[PDB]
């Protein structure tokens, strides 16, 4: 959906094996948090930016296991991902920064040199 969503425990650790070999960025988020709607606008953009690297979305009241296990105390939390080892973190919304960071850990070349804008 752009921002695919995650609801287990069982579906995240499948997810982090089925994308070892590429980047994944994860939103730990409320549905009741206006700064992940914010957030999750940003991500549906970045997703299509970068085909190449994987943006889901975790409810982390929802799956709190997974929330504990990474130390989610607050949303938004991004973690991202490779070879299912935990590689970087951005805690709150803050965009530039996690474009950034997304920027930083994607690879070469995965994205044209431009993006078009919506000007109105």
């Amino acid at each position: 959906a752009a921002v695919e969503e995650v609801g287990s425990a069982g579906q995240f650790e499948e997810l982090l094996r089925l994308k070892a070999k590429s980047l994944l960025v994860v939103h730990f988020w409320a549905p009741w948090a206006p700064q992940c709607a914010q957030m999750n606008e940003v991500m549906a953009e970045l997703a299509k930016e970068l085909p190449q690297v994987s943006f889901v979305k975790l409810e982390a009241e929802g799956v709190p296991e997974v929330s504990e296990k990474y130390e989610i105390s607050s949303v938004p939390t991004f973690l991202f991902f490779k070879n299912s080892q935990k590689i970087d973190r951005l805690d709150g919304a803050h965009a530039p920064e996690l474009t950034k960071k997304v920027q930083r850990h994607a690879s070469s070349g995965s994205f044209l040199p431009s993006a078009k804008v919506k000007v109105d």
